[PDB]
């Protein structure tokens, strides 16, 4: 790539790899730099020239893995992890992962023109109207505002279906290529295949078992939640399109790929008439932008005396969606730039009570980037990819109560009875306990797909076998091997794990109770607001800032007292509800989980053309 940024002689002892292990960080600021920097020009400004560029970056950050990862094992080969050092066997032994660098140039190029290309896709993707092809509608904001409001069956189900196939369908042929290229490379550096390499991030040598031990435990509340929700959906729409002992069809749930359902909360809300715990109009009352909510978010981290958004932030991130008519990537992002100084956000902002925790979210990546610049690049990251999906989510559990709501004036009145109790924690149900099968089941697809078991002529029967199985939901209308619905959801062309999200739901939890400790409070621990604790912040940091230099199992143990995931503090925060809706499903004679696994709903009667 550039002479410069080569590497030079060093001696095969361990001190020459610490002397190794320096040069190669200091060398690969600028090479991440650089990449970085074409992606957010392409991610922010869709073109063919941005995209060219974008792949002339990626080839470069290839030619530099493969010197210093083939120099690595030329030195260290043997006697790496025998080093006494933990941070430099760790360091190490990613340098030698050379990922598609051990591709030769031609297949280099395919790699990357195909990432681009599902990009590109995906992004670019529209819906129109079947008689006047004229307003197409992109999927943020116009689809994900028809699936969070609508409540007309017909209008639903033609954005669910113009999105999948839209998307979908054109994705198969370059994610087949993908999957190929992407195993052939990471064998090569030892692992079964890609979804192996993925796996190997968590360092655990029973990790699919305690996963699967996970979800056994918190399976018996989405269950009972299902239940719930599927009865409301049955009163709304009727019994031909709902079957209360069937999977719920995918496209009422209020979200795309219902993975959160907080979008039909005022359909199925417990005790109404109640202030409205869904803050959204009092937001548009009061004239909230994008703005206000990253600041309001900004508060929060300052508050517990982490670190504010620097210069850069405010200067270089994308708040709001382009007015130009520009083509923009408009899923939410967080980005580090390898330079200790540029930080920035991407996101389409919407004016939401969903969204404001969004932000939180996308906030919590820019903090952990903040706490541990300082760091070598190859320590700059979480102590797991749970780790880092989980600061701002943990945040955010306390800006939702009705309590901290009152406080920054988007609730009037908390009239603190077991009714407002109820009604908070399923709220937050829809939100967290909702996601817990999806984000268990879109890796488990992936894993198939690496692993060989799901061939292409399997993609989609296999897609929607996992999701019947966990999320109890079918397609609202006939799919066959052309569709291609995992590709419908953002990160399976962008080609990023979803496992994180799982273990980031679980573990947010028991940060969460580890916190409220720390702020010295008591009582129900879904009436914890952390805010202004600066002890509970000082806990925060020091996880924060150790990044990637301790194992996450011993981090874990500084903070919650324990060695491993546990579903006890999840638990423990949705008790309330979880008996309350046990009750509810008693009374109403509900039968747990869909035990006519077969059943589909019919379409609506001139669907599409007359219906529009
Ligand atoms: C809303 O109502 C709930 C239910 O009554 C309140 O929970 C109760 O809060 C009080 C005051 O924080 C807790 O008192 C504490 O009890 C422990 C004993 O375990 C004691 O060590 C402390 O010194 C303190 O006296 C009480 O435990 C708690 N009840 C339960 C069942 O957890 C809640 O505080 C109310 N929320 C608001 C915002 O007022
Ligand atoms: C093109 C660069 C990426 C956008 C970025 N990488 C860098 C070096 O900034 C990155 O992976 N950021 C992670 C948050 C994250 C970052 C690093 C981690 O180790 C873990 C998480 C992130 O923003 N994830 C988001 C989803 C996403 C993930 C990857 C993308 O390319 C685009 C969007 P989120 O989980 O917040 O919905
Ligand atoms: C979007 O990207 C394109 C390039 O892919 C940018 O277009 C170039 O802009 C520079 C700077 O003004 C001009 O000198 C070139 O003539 C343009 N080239 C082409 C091929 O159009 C464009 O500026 C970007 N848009 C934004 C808003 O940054
Ligand atoms: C896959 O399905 C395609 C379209 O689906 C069919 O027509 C639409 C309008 C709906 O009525 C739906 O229920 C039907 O299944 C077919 O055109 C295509 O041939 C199918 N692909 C294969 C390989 O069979
Ligand atoms: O809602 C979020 O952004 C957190 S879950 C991950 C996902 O979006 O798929
Ligand atoms: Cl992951
Ligand atoms: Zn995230």
């Amino acid at each position: 790539l550039d002479p410069g940024l080569q590497p030079g002689n060093f001696s095969a002892d361990e001190a020459g790899a610490q002397l190794f292990a320096q040069s190669y960080n200091s060398s690969a600021e600028q090479v991440l730099f650089q990449s970085v920097a074409a992606s957010w020009a392409h991610d922010t400004n869709i073109t063919a020239e941005n995209a060219r560029r974008q792949e002339e970056a990626a080839l470069l950050s290839q030619e530099f893995a493969e010197a210093w990862g083939q120099k690595a094992k030329e030195l260290y080969e043997p006697i790496w992890q025998n080093f006494t050092d933990p941070q430099l066997r760790r360091i190490i032994g990613a340098v030698r992962t050379l990922g598609s660098a051990n591709l030769p140039l031609a297949k280099r190029q395919q790699y990357n023109a195909l990432l681009s290309n599902m990009s590109r896709i995906y992004s670019t993707a529209k819906v129109c109207l079947p008689n006047k092809t004229a307003t197409c509608w992109s999927l943020d904001p116009d689809l994900t505002n028809i699936l969070a409001s609508s409540r007309s069956y017909a209008m639903l189900l033609f954005a669910w279906e113009g999105w999948h196939n839209a998307a979908g369908i054109p994705l198969k042929p370059l994610y087949e290529d993908f999957t190929a290229l992407s195993n052939e490379a990471y064998k090569q550096d030892g692992f079964t295949d890609t979804g192996a390499y993925w796996r190997s991030w968590y360092n655990s040598p029973t990790f699919e078992d305690d996963l699967e031990h996970l979800y056994q435990q918190l399976e018996p509340l989405y269950l009972n939640l299902h239940a719930f929700v599927r009865r409301a959906l049955h009163r709304r729409y009727g019994d031909r399109y709902i079957n209360l002992r069937g999977p719920i069809p995918a496209h009422l749930l209020g979200d795309m790929w219902a993975q959160s359902w907080e979008n039909i909360y005022d359909m199925v809300v417990p005790f109404p008439d109640k202030p409205n715990l869904d803050v959204t109009s009092t937001m548009l009352q009061q004239g909230w932008n994008a703005t206000h909510m990253f600041r309001v978010a900004e508060e929060f981290f300052t508050s517990l005396e982490l670190s504010p958004m620097p210069p850069e932030f405010w200067e270089g991130s994308m708040l709001e969606k382009p007015a130009d008519g520009r083509e923009v990537v408009c899923h939410a992002s967080a980005w580090d730039f390898y330079n200790r100084k540029d930080f920035r956000i991407k996101q389409c902002t919407r004016v939401t009570m969903d969204q404001l925790s969004t932000v939180h979210h996308e906030m919590g990546h820019i903090q952990y980037y903040l706490q541990y610049k300082d760091l070598p690049v190859s320590l700059r990251r979480g102590a797991n990819p749970g780790f880092h999906e989980a600061i701002g989510d943990v945040l955010a559990l306390s800006v939702s109560t009705p309590e901290h709501l009152h406080k920054i004036g988007l609730l009037d009145r908390v009239t603190n009875d077991t009714e407002s109790d109820i009604n908070y924690l399923l709220k937050m149900a829809l939100e967290k306990i909702a996601f817990l099968p999806f984000g268990y089941l879109v890796d488990q697809w992936r894993w198939g797909v690496f692993s060989g078991r799901t061939p292409p002529s399997r993609y989609n029967f296999d897609w929607w076998y996992l999701r019947t199985k966990y999320q109890g939901i079918c397609p609202p209308v006939t799919r066959n091997e052309t569709h291609f619905d995992a590709g419908a959801k953002f990160h399976v062309p962008n080609v990023t794990p979803y496992i994180r999200y799982f273990v980031s739901f679980v573990l947010q939890f028991q940060f969460h109770e580890a916190l409220c400790k720390e702020a010295g409070y008591e009582g129900p621990l879904h009436q914890c607001d952390i805010y202004r604790s600066t002890k509970a912040g000082a806990k925060l940091r020091k996880v924060l800032q150790a990044g990637s230099s301790r194992p996450w199992q011993e981090v874990l143990k500084d903070m919650v007292g324990l060695d491993a995931l546990d579903a006890q503090p999840l638990l423990k925060y949705f008790q309330l509800v979880t008996q309350w809706l046990q009750e509810q499903n008693q009374q109403n004679g509900e039968v747990l989980g869909w035990p006519e696994y077969q059943w589909h709903p019919p379409l609506p009667d001139n669907y599409p053309e007359g219906i529009d």
